[PDB]
């Protein structure tokens, strides 16, 4: 039926997602669970030193990946049908507020309860090593880990994720949007696509669609705690700097 | 099974009716016209206190806040009784029942508060009154900023045009959240909620067939509710930091 259109939309978004994100969840899980693709593990200072201030070295590295990620997400967004046709100011707005939610959603795919893949999967940084950086740097990663642990339990694959993150981008409740309605119509179509996708890809997973949507609460709260941490760093490390792209994303 | 979900929908509606005296259908009749005393300024407030029987009258802003808390306490008892009607709820671990209510009553209170609101104000005292939104945000800081976010929420929420039969099932879903901190047996909670969510989905499709993804949009509101509740405590604490005994006990939250 029009189901066909919805499948086509799912298929389109999956395709674009692979084109946009060079480290998929499927690649990630395969690394986490071979010989040619095993990661070097950083769990302390010497492992770090052999892998290549320390907490600032790590934070800066985290910044660069963050900037790279926003770049990927921007490319993916433009593939979402209708997105580029929206008012430019709104495109920018949608990007600014969607970027964190997508970054942490996808970061889950790179995480297990013990650590997180880095440097395209070549490296693996342990939760405890990150939990042991000087305050409050030692505390930026725990809520992401906790979220990922619950989120990974949903057992979503890349094809699921492609649609879900498209749904996130097209959030008409973002502050300062000029034309809510066209955004909401793209999102309605994306939601229907997502719903169908979940029903077909996880036909035993009861009300998975609802549980996925419910996980927006946790995402929201994570973003909030993160900006608070950024505000402390601002005043303590005045020698330090946020990347301009990241600056603009946190302005309001 | 599709008949069973409607059985559940109907049971929850009947219970909701027995538990919540002032329903949305009732409130909306009163807001549109078919008649309440209005509070739009300081003079009208005073006249309202000697017209409408207020049960909390024991600054001005403080008096209004205390009344809002009297009501909330009342609502907690209504929500509690309603939750007992939710199939499976009583059969849950007693500590878990207590936890679901404790973390759930606030989201539900704001949910139902929206049934009593429009862009211009809110029904009070069982619909005998109506306090204007302008008169609320005319109150001194921090008090002028406490109902505004509720109003913004309600406007958004009320646009979904839910009725009481819809809301009954939505509220039950909220109570049966398996992510409340400190639960001991999450399984039967999520189980019940799954059943409630199937019920809700079927309810909305049969009662709002023209609204394609109403289910999803309602689910998105649940996160809005958590944001509201989270933000509300951040003000509530500082209110215990402006208010300076048995009474404090009665309203310990
Ligand atoms: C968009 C927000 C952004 N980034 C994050 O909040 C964040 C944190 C850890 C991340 C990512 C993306 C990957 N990881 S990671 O756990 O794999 C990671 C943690 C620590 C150092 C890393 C260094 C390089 C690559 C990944 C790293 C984003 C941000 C904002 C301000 C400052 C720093 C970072």
């Amino acid at each position: 039926p029009e189901s066909a259109d919805l499948r086509a939309l799912a298929k389109h978004l999956y395709d674009s997602y692979i084109k946009s994100f060079p480290l998929t969840k499927a690649k990630a899980r395969a690394i986490l669970t071979t010989t040619d693709k095993s990661p070097f593990v950083i769990y302390d200072m010497n492992s770090l030193m052999m892998g290549e201030e320390v907490a600032i070295r790590i934070f800066q590295g985290c910044q660069f990946r963050s900037v790279e990620a926003v770049q990927e997400i921007t490319e993916y967004a433009k593939s979402i049908p209708g997105f580029v046709n929206l008012d430019l100011n709104d495109q920018v707005t949608l990007l600014k507020y969607g970027v964190h939610e997508i970054i942490y959603t996808m970061l889950a795919s790179l995480m297990n309860k013990d650590g997180v893949l880095i440097s395209e999967g070549q490296g693996f940084m342990t939760r405890e090593f990150l939990k042991s950086l000087r305050k409050p740097f030692g505390d930026f990663m725990e809520p992401k880990f906790e979220f990922a642990v619950k989120f990974n339990a949903l057992e979503l694959d890349d094809s699921d994720l492609a649609i879900f993150i498209a749904v996130i981008i097209l959030s008409g409740d973002r502050p300062g949007l000029l034309n809510v309605k066209p955004i909401e119509d793209i999102q309605d179509n994306l939601l229907q696509a997502l719903e169908l996708q979940l029903k077909l890809n996880h036909p035993e997973s009861s009300q998975l669609f609802a549980k996925l949507l419910q996980k927006m609460t946790d995402l929201r709260q994570i973003v909030t705690e993160h900006v608070q941490l950024l505000q402390v760093i601002k005043k303590t490390e005045t020698d330090m700097s946020l990347h301009p792209l990241l600056q603009e994303i946190y302005k309001d």
